[PDB]
C-alpha cells in the first residue's frame, strides 16, 4: 500500500502477539515502543539497559527488549527500544526489514 | 528516486536560493529549518512568532518564516518553522507538495 502523506502514515502491526497502531517513520534511525505499549504486550522478554535516543527537545533514556513483529506475512525477531514517548515508532531498521521504500 | 532506508533519506533542495541537505521525514507533521540554516540563507523574509513543536524530549519554541523551495522542477512558496534542532526537516506538508509517497 501507498501512503501519500495527507495523514500520518500509521498501520497496525502485531508485536509479541498484540495488535498496536504504529507510526512509519523515515526520520527515526531506530524503532521505539512507548512504555504504555510495552506494559500492554501479551508477552514481554527481558529489559536490557540502553543509552538513549535524541530528538527535538533533547535526550531521553531507553531500555531495549526482544520482540517478534508480524506484518505483511513476515516474522521479524529483533530488539526494540522502550521510552516514555507519545507514540510507538517503526524506524528505518524495521522499515528496511519490511521492504518499505520512500519515493520522491 | 527511491530511498530504501539503509541510510537516512537525505536530499539537496534549494531554500531561498541556498542549497541545503535536508532529511525527508514521514514522522514530521510539518517542516523545520534549523536556526543555523536560517542564518545562512541568501535571502530571508520576516519571522512570525510560533507556538512550538513537540518531539522525543519535550517541546521547543519556534518561529515561522516565508520560504521558496525549488526541487524536482517545482517551485513551492510556503512557510517553514525555525528551531534549534540538529537537522533541517522536510515533513509531510512539503513532502505532499513534492509528490513523495511511502510504499509498504
Ligand atoms: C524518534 C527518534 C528515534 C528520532 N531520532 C533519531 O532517529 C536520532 C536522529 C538524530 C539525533 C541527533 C542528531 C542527528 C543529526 C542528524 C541526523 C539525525 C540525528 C538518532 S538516535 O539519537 O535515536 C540514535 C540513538 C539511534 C543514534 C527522532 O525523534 N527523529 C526526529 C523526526 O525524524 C528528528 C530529530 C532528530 C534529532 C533531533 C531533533 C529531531
Ligand atoms: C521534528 C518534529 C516536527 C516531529 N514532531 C511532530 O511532527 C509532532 C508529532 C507529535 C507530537 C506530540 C504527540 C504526538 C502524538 C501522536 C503522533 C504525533 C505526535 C507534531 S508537532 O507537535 O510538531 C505540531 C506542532 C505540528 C502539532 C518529531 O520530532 N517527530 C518524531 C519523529 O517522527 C516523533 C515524535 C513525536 C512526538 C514525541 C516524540 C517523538
Amino acid at each position: 500500500v501507498t501512503y501519500n502523506l495527507e495523514k500520518r502514515p500509521t498501520t497496525i502491526v502485531l508485536i509479541n502477539d498484540t495488535p498496536l497502531n504504529v507510526l512509519l517513520d523515515t526520520g527515526a534511525d531506530t524503532s521505539v515502543l512507548t512504555t504504555a505499549h510495552y506494559n500492554r504486550l501479551k508477552y514481554r522478554g527481558r529489559k536490557y539497559q540502553g543509552t538513549g535516543i535524541g530528538g527535538v527537545g533533547g535526550n531521553v533514556e531507553t531500555f531495549s527488549t526482544p520482540v517478534t513483529i508480524k506484518k505483511k506475512g513476515r516474522h521479524i525477531k529483533t530488539r526494540m527500544l522502550v521510552a516514555d514517548i507519545p507514540v510507538t515508532i517503526l524506524g528505518r531498521d524495521i522499515l528496511q526489514d519490511l521492504g518499505a521504500k520512500l519515493v520522491l
